[PDB]
Parts: structure tokens; sequence; C-alpha cells
């Protein structure tokens, strides 16, 4: 060591996962309890999208935002959802509930992580390389920095290859 | 007036009918673009679908599925255009592609109408009614609630009067 192993915090899933009791009636029973409350039910869909139960979580999302009207982490939290639920394929549903995110925040990072994940599985490296960038601009302490790099130094090796192989070296 | 004319927004194929150019070189300028999109083609037989030509959309969902893998819609998509396909007869054909849509979202609303109108054609009232109170209780901005309580009227109606005429007053 140095000591150095590199000091990192948490970030904001990483928390959100506090799952891994395991029986919640607890979520339930809060909710019985109250049932006005936003946030209560976005715990119910978090939950749900853990267990990969992913028309229960569509479902308490849906409550939580019929409750708390347009919210940029919600439309985010169904997107996520959504994408999940078509196997990590975009789909139209997907697609609008990301530019309803970023109509109300054009920095949620849920919404802009899941639009450079998927134009990277789609070959638009430099559509993904942008967005990554974009959110390491951010400076947040949400997504591991050293995740992005990597993220964006392998779409960069992509980019290469396929320049390559279809003798395309140009932009 | 009061105002009282009931506010009312879409749902999600009202929208996918915008539909009433009309040649559509630019779907199919789009897929040459870019063939590898599960959306493109799934867009592809929406439009054949409108046009009710039953064996082109089969053949560009069939794609779609091809490319993104089981996936809830596209079997609710093909059930769809199969069962229409059939003049709106049930087929074997059809519901294999409804209980595979329903296995990866049992809420999957585009096959639970399928199932619940076809149902009412069949005279099954009972399962009719049941299947479109489970999409009424999805709280779903897909589906015109006013039209579901409708249905559900026109079902019970009928079931009476089928228990009328076969003297079958019991369940």
């Amino acid at each position: 060591k140095w000591q150095a192993v590199r000091a990192e915090y948490q970030r904001q899933r990483d928390p959100l996962h506090q799952f891994a009791e395991a029986q919640l009636q607890a979520l339930q029973d809060k909710i019985r309890a109250n049932p006005q409350n936003s946030e209560q039910w976005a715990l119910l869909g978090e939950y749900y999208l853990w267990q990969n139960d992913y028309s229960n979580s569509l479902l308490a999302y849906r409550q939580a935002l019929q409750l708390r009207g347009e919210n940029a982490e919600l439309y985010a939290a169904l997107a996520t959802v959504l994408y999940y639920q078509a196997s990590q394929h975009m789909t139209a549903q997907t697609r609008a509930m990301i530019d309803k995110a970023l109509a109300l925040d054009s920095n949620e990072i849920t919404a802009l992580m899941l639009l450079a994940s998927d134009a990277f599985m789609q070959a638009n490296y430099a559509q993904a390389i942008e967005l990554w960038q974009k959110v390491m601009d951010l400076n947040s302490p949400r997504i591991n920095r050293t995740q992005l790099v990597e993220s964006i130094n392998m779409a960069k090796l992509l980019q290469r290859r396929s320049d390559l192989e279809h003798h395309h070296h140009h932009h």
C-alpha cells in the first residue's frame, strides 16, 4: 500500500440497493398506513425492480407518479423498469419516459446513463462517449468516475475497430 | 355544459394510430439506414397492420422479435396480427403468442384485451368481465375506462339473457 487503496464512498443506487430479512410486509404496511405518499410507492417500485418483478414495479411507480405529477426521477425510474422489462432493448415507451425525464431535469443521471449505455449497445459510440462525458462533467457523487472513464475507453476501442473493419477512418 | 364535457387524453394505440402522406419510404429508408433496430421493424409491423396487410405485418414483427428476443409487447402484437388475419377468430398460433406475452408480463394490456374480447365472442362472459376488470384495476392511461365499464355491462346483459334462455340462473 502507501496507504494507496484509493478512498471511495457510495453513490445513489448503491445506497438504494440496501437490499441484500427478506419478506417486507414493512413497505406494504407503511403504504396501508399512509397511501397518498409519493416516495412510499416509489420505494415499493424500487423493491420490485430489485426482485426483477417488472410488472409490479411498473404498477408501484405508476402510482407514485399519479400522486406526484410529472417528476424527472420517477420518469427515469419508469424508463429503467421498461428498459429492463424489454431485456435491455430500447422501446418507444422507454424513450418517451427518458424524454419526459430530461425535459424536467436535463442532468437526470439515471436517464443519461440509460441513454449512454443504449447508444453503446447500438454502436453509436460517439453518442455514448458524449453522454458519459456529460455525466462525468457533472462531478456527481452518484457515479463512480473510474467507471465512466473505463466505459468511454471501451467505446473508443470499439469505435476504432469499427472504423478499421469498415475502412471508415473519418467522422 | 358546466363545463362538463369530461376531460380525456389519448391512450397507447390511439397515439400509435397517428396514421391518418401517405407513401412511407420513410419507415423503409430508416430500416435500410439501420437494420438491427428492434423497434424500427415493430413500427413497420404496425404500419402494415393498419393497412391490414397481415402477411407483411407478420414478417416485420417476426424480424423485430428475432432481434429483441422474447418480449411481451411483440408477442402481443404478433397475436394481434394473427387474430385479425384469422378474421378475429382464436387460433392455436394466436393463443400461443398471447401465452408467451403474458409469461413475460402478466399485465400486458394488448394481450389481456384480446383475451377478454375473444371470451366475449365465445360467450364466456364471466371470463370477459374478469379480464376487463383486471385491466380496469390496472388504472392504466391506455384504455378508456368508460369503454371497459360499457363492455362489462354488455357482457352482464348478455349473460342474463343466456341464463334466461337456457333456464340456467346459477353459476
